[PDB]
């Protein structure tokens, strides 16, 4: 209901820290990471976890969760910590498999400080397929009962570089990376 939240800065020389970053620096090493913050919103975590449990029931052996990158403007950050992604491949939120997709300044706009922002996000990819621009939601998995859909969409199922989610509680903004270049 009241998705209040706190922002904890990760200490350089931490496990959790090095892990994130690692994956970030994996394509964005030419970048200077000013700060990294974990975002703690119990209401988002709950609504997300619930979502996962019911997917964990639905998709058999599937690995529903992925940790993907997302870049926005500084102005969006506050909204994201509170609200976390509220309402060519469709109209949803785009997450990148690799940090560098997100680093484009069309996405992670730079502020006056030239400081940039990318969330390292828990996304319930679940079962996915190729998406197209005419998508407000994911396509049905079969034509017979068009009711049961996919969980998300990608550019390429056998070697995706991005996922597009369409629902209000499918991602949790666990970390915020602030970097400079
Ligand atoms: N904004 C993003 O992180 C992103 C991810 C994948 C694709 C696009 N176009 C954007």
């Amino acid at each position: 209901k009241q998705q209040n939240f706190c922002v904890v800065e990760l200490l350089p020389s931490d496990p959790e820290y090095n892990t994130v970053a690692s994956k970030f620096n994996q394509t964005c090493s030419h970048f200077r990471i000013e700060k990294i913050e974990r975002i703690q919103n119990p209401d988002l975590w709950n609504s997300y976890q619930a979502k996962k449990k019911t997917m964990d029931a639905k998709n058999g052996q599937t690995m529903n969760e992925k940790q993907l990158f997302h870049g926005t403007d500084a102005g969006s950050v506050p909204h994201v910590n509170r609200n976390g992604f509220n309402r060519a491949y469709g109209k949803g939120t785009y997450f990148a498999v690799n940090a560098n997709y997100s680093a484009n300044d069309t996405y992670s706009r730079p502020d006056a400080n030239g400081r940039k922002h990318v969330y390292y996000v828990r996304v319930l990819t679940g079962i996915y397929t190729h998406g197209n621009h005419s998508l407000i939601v994911p396509p049905s998995k079969n034509p017979q009962n068009p009711t049961d859909l996919y969980d998300t969409v990608t550019d390429n199922v056998h070697h995706p570089s991005l996922f597009v989610a369409f629902y209000d509680y499918q991602a949790y903004p666990e970390y915020l990376i602030t970097f400079r270049k």
